[PDB]
């Protein structure tokens, strides 16, 4: 059987879902999905169920989600609920804290303020931002509405205890926990601070373009974002203080099973979805209302699988609910590094001990591991590619520091080397051609001559411009994948056990099958005359290796300043805001320490946690954004290329921010 194993919570519930069952049957061939139905006694033990095997599939709420994720049950969120269109689907809301245009205060100033909440024990309204306030509450933080009645002034808390705490109710006298409150839900505590009662208002996303039609008016409004700034309320997207999930299925981590799941499901919605018009309807029944799924949904979306519940949720989410649940509080902190392999974990281990633990080390096996764990908090920083900067700005963490190579800079060179021999080869034309690229989505392997190559021919499937080649992280069974050496499992795969990968092997591909290299303007004298002793490299003379240029002409290697395809931002130290700081002044700490004369830029292997080029650790300034950075003709090209490049990672990103 491929049977799906629903859970249930509730008697009417139950009923539902043996109909879905029953229905099903009609409109599946018995060779597909079926439906059991598993009834329990609340959320906490259908979790408990999925995690015993007992049971497979159930839909949740944030939180729930958030219980679901710990351990003993480690599920993960495997299908979306959506709302709103098919067109623009609508899957998370954004609560965000509301202020009047020029109040002047930010988020770590809310201390004495009067506030606006919903309602006591609601999300966006209570437990989020008190969640992320719950270190800045006084001691004894128990019972919490004490601690946030010494918090805030007066509020209108609804449903909270003004008896016991009556600054709660001060906006609001006696706190009503119903409409005939006038301060009471999303519109409500909107008023409270439309009004003038209050300061901030505690809401979602949406609340003011709920309560005010014309932008003139909500142009009076302001969203304290978590960095101490502000920003207009439409930019809720990038100043919130949680993204949050409306409605996830959820499945075990591994056993699954998350592909029986979206198949059932997605086949339930197109029979029985929205405007189906069948007897059975999915999302509504007799019975009553919001059984198994919210009567408002759309459709279902299926979750990218990179994603597990800390990313799904979001690192914002997850600060505010672990603070209520465990509720434990400190009195700068170590940086925790990601290291990628042990060669570069055993450099950082002795990084660690140099510093006096003001370093700690954690690692993972690949790049965009380290970037979840860093998005996560289970690590703090790392070196990045600028192609991987895209990638990391894309979910959410920012550029603080630049690596220099010279003595704030332009950066390094991107080159296309090609062999003096093969003269009829010109950048005006490659076609059919046989290309090395360091590896896919790369800055000078990939982003940028597949940029360029583009705009020329206006589609990314290069695989089918080109003959062949080595380009690691493609797909397994592409043409770009022929010309690399990897054996077994570790062809064209973008790590050290794919000879052709990386600047050098993107080189040593073009010595040996490929007709032209995209690589950096350092990688052909460093593998020339000698100086790389490997049998590929040691005989070879630099004098036999053109670069091509723009024009169509071609050039001597060491004439590289006007051969060039273009500038390439320099690799790029990476965080979250909320570390910036930190970062930006413990590695300034360390640099003026183990710089420049154990030593942080000097590696043992070839280029460890840093590359080896690197002189010092450079403030940003203005630039201290993914798309400031990297600038916008970078960043336009990669949004193209982005069609045909998959990325899991970025998959699981953008389906948070499209
Ligand atoms: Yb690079």
């Amino acid at each position: 059987d491929k049977t799906v194993r629903w859970c249930a919570v509730s008697e009417h519930e139950a009923t539902k879902c043996q109909s879905f069952r029953d229905h099903m049957k009609s409109v599946i061939p018995s060779d597909g999905p079926s439906v059991a139905c598993v009834k329990k006694a609340s959320y906490l033990d259908c979790i408990r169920a999925i995690a015993a095997n007992e049971a497979d599939a159930v839909t949740l709420d944030a939180g729930l989600v958030y219980d679901a994720y710990l351990a003993p049950n480690n599920l993960k969120p495997v299908v979306a609920e959506f709302y709103g269109s098919k067109e623009d689907p609508q899957t998370f809301y954004y609560a965000v804290a509301v202020v009047k245009k020029d109040s002047g205060f930010q988020m770590n100033q809310l201390r004495g303020k009067k506030s606006c909440h919903t309602g006591l024990g609601r999300s966006a309204g209570w437990n989020i931002p008190i969640g992320l306030l719950y270190c800045d509450l006084p001691e004894p933080r128990k019972p919490l509405e004490k601690a946030v009645a010494n918090f805030f002034s007066g509020s209108c808390a609804p449903c909270a205890d003004g008896t016991d705490f009556p600054q709660l109710c001060q906006l609001c006298p006696g706190c009503g926990c119903s409409t005939l409150n006038q301060y009471f839900g999303y519109s409500g505590a909107f008023k409270c601070l439309k009004d003038g009662a209050g300061d901030v208002a505690f809401v979602k996303h949406s609340t003011i373009f709920e309560n005010l039609a014309n932008k003139a008016d909500r142009d009076q409004y302001e969203l304290l974002c978590l960095d101490n700034t502000r920003k207009p309320v439409d930019e809720y997207k990038d100043c919130h203080l949680a993204q949050v999930p409306s409605h996830t299925v959820v499945a075990r981590s591994m056993g699954g099973k998350e592909d029986l799941i979206w198949e059932l499901l997605n086949q339930a919605q197109e029979h029985f979805g929205k405007d189906k018009s069948k007897e059975f309807q999915l999302f509504s029944s007799p019975h009553g209302k919001d059984l198994l799924f919210k009567d408002s949904a759309h459709g279902f979306l299926k979750v990218p699988p990179r994603m597990d519940a800390k990313m799904y949720l979001g690192y914002e989410y997850v600060t505010a609910i672990r603070n209520l649940r465990e509720g434990t509080c400190p009195e700068c902190k170590p940086v925790k590094w990601c290291a990628l392999s042990h060669h570069e974990r055993l450099k950082c281990d002795e990084w660690s001990v140099n510093s006096v633990g003001k370093i700690e080390c954690v690692s993972a096996e690949t790049t965009e591991d380290c970037i979840a764990k860093i998005m996560n908090g289970e690590a703090d920083a790392m070196s990045l590619d600028g192609g991987f900067v895209y990638i990391a700005g894309k979910c959410g963490l920012v550029p603080v520091l630049a690596e220099n190579y010279n003595k704030p800079e332009a950066g390094y060179f991107a080159v296309a080397v090609v062999k003096k021999s093969a003269s009829d080869l010109t950048w005006d034309n490659l076609k059919g051609k046989k290309s090395c690229h360091t590896a896919v989505g790369r800055t000078a392997g990939w982003n940028i001559p597949m940029g360029l190559l583009y705009n020329k021919i206006n589609h990314c499937r290069f695989d089918e411009f080109f003959s062949e080649g080595c380009a690691p992280g493609s797909k397994k069974d592409s043409s770009l994948c022929k010309l690399c050496m990897g054996s077994g499992l570790n062809l064209c795969e973008p790590n050290n056990k794919e000879g052709y990968y990386g600047y050098t092997g993107a080189f040593r591909c073009l010595v040996e099958k490929g007709d032209v290299a995209f690589v950096k303007h350092q990688t052909v004298p460093q593998n020339t005359g000698g100086k790389n002793p490997d049998p590929w490299a040691k005989n070879l003379n630099e004098k036999d290796y053109e670069l091509l240029c723009l024009d169509g002409t071609r050039k001597p290697v060491e004439e590289y300043a006007n051969c060039h395809l273009a500038r390439a931002p320099n690799h790029a130290v990476v965080t979250r805001k909320d570390k910036e700081a930190c970062v930006h002044k413990i590695l300034r700490q360390q640099q003026h320490l183990f710089g420049s004369n154990f030593c942080l830029f000097r590696s043992e292997t070839k280029d460890l946690l840093f590359r080896d080029d690197t002189v010092c650790l450079a403030k940003l300034h203005d630039r201290n954004t993914y798309e400031k950075y990297l600038g916008e003709e970078y960043v336009k090209a990669v949004g193209n290329l982005r069609k045909c490049s998959t990325s899991s990672l970025l998959e699981a990103c953008t389906f948070r921010r499209p």
